[PDB]
């Protein structure tokens, strides 16, 4: 019941802004289920910084002291969150 | 230097935005490109609702006749840009 050129250069600006509105729900519900578990602002940051593969960021709150181990609301941890081995090794090799 | 109690919910949520914002800008702006590219709307709609895992958008896209086939400025398909086997397959076993 729809064409081709049924869909226009709205239908794709619009689809992207809407699922960057769910986007931005989404991770803004991840970041509280981490704040409403009683995790210290810095190993929140670090999850966050391995999930991003963020190398300067990785390595300025290990040096502040990051804990790698703690746990997520899911079990995990940052390690588990890096999204590379590289950045896995990084945050094991510190 | 800098120590772990240097880092507070405000640094969490500042550094979530920093980080949403890099993603929408760049992902906007490749958007924005395709579309100035005239690679046609229902193509990169299906590019779009492949990235995001979407269903529902995925099979009314291909009722409607995009093409997996076509390739992004990166030279990546719908196929490439599928986050799972299963969305590859229901992509493919159409």
């Amino acid at each position: 019941s729809q064409s081709r050129d049924d869909f226009d250069r709205d239908d794709v600006e619009q689809y992207f802004n809407y699922m960057g509105m769910l986007a931005v729900e989404g991770t803004y519900s991840k970041m509280e289920a981490l704040l409403n578990l009683n995790i210290h602002p810095v190993d929140i940051l670090l999850m966050l910084a391995a999930t991003e593969g963020d190398r300067p960021k990785i390595e300025e709150l290990l040096k502040a002291g990051a804990d790698y181990s703690v746990k997520d609301a899911d079990g995990r941890t940052a390690i588990d969150r890096a999204n590379s081995e590289e950045i896995r090794d990084l945050i094991l090799g510190y």
